[PDB]
């Protein structure tokens, strides 16, 4: 029962929003009643969907349908899942180890451009924000990212803090909240919140899908830099514990050198104990020798030299 088979007009963002409103209204529900606890779908998120300014993710359409008693395809007959080429590019981008490889970091940004050229403009909203979360930087505390103003992102952030189980896009979108922490004082609300996020991310390890663990790992590593920018070194060791325990379950091992460097830097610059630091330096070298990556080995050798001036 597709739109092409009934010969009807295709529902783009506006005219779909129009339908979602109709069905909600005629079922005597208001936005506040409809969204309920706002975990899956928020009131602000719904308003923009009805307005035609935001395209819903699969999980959101699913919820909108179930909440109206309808099937997914009864609501959106012409629904299609995310392009296979897009989902591949996203996956490759997120799984690229950058440190030590100049060549792979070049393929990474190449993929990102292909995403922006071909698929980004037609993704659902949550998916756009998650792609931006990969490498967008916020210059100003008042402003948002490109395309999206703060009030949107806040709504997504608040949604995630309440969630019991983070999806892959939640683990990405959180990374934008970190860019706001960078601009705020150590005394701020935003910072004390950011510490609660770290607490959440730890508990998420034994809750999220096994397959998503690699994104969580890298999100926890993003916190180390941020904690460093505020000289709040206390929770860094526990991050390392968790990152190592994730590396064990996943059997991924690509971040072993990155972690060992970060471990030496803590020992060297925070603890000022370069007997303990040199140990991790040697692990990273041994690793780079075993996988036979000269570039990585030379990078590790160089950084160690730089850090003893």
């Amino acid at each position: 029962p597709r739109g092409s088979h009934m010969e009807v007009w295709f529902m783009n963002d506006k005219e779909f929003g129009q339908r979602v409103r109709q069905l909600r209204e005629s079922a005597s529900m208001t936005r506040e009643q409809f969204c309920d606890d706002e975990l899956e779908l928020s009131v602000r998120q719904l308003t923009r969907i009805e307005a035609g300014a935001s395209k819903p993710t699969f999980s959101k359409i699913q919820y909108i349908a179930t909440r109206l008693g309808m099937g997914l395809y009864e609501l959106m007959p012409d629904y299609v899942s995310l392009p296979e080429r897009y989902s591949k590019l996203k996956f490759d981008v997120l799984r690229t180890p950058t440190y030590g490889n100049e060549d792979l970091a070049e393929k990474r940004d190449a993929m990102m451009t292909e995403i922006y050229d071909d698929y980004y403009d037609e993704l659902p909203e949550e998916e756009k924000i998650a792609i931006d979360a990969i490498q967008s930087r916020i210059d100003t505390l008042e402003s948002g990212t490109a395309g999206f103003g703060k009030e949107i992102l806040e709504d997504y952030f608040e949604q995630i803090f309440r969630k019991r189980k983070y999806e892959l896009n939640d683990l990405l979108i959180v990374r934008l909240h970190l860019e706001y922490v960078r601009l705020s004082s150590c005394d701020s609300e935003i910072f004390r919140q950011f510490l609660k996020i770290i607490e959440h991310l730890h508990e998420q390890i034994n809750i999220i899908n096994s397959n998503d663990l690699f994104v969580l790992r890298d999100t926890l590593l993003s916190c180390v830099n941020i904690l460093g920018s505020k000289k709040y070194y206390e929770p860094i060791p526990k991050i390392f514990d968790s990152v190592d325990k994730i590396i064990q379950s996943t059997q991924d091992f690509q971040k072993k050198p990155i972690v060992s460097v970060l471990k030496w830097k803590y020992a060297l610059f925070v603890d000022k104990d370069r007997d303990e630091a040199e140990k991790h330096y040697l692990d990273a070298v041994l690793f780079a020798k075993l996988i036979e990556n000269r570039e990585l080995e030379q990078k590790i050798e160089e950084d160690w030299r730089v850090d003893n001036q």
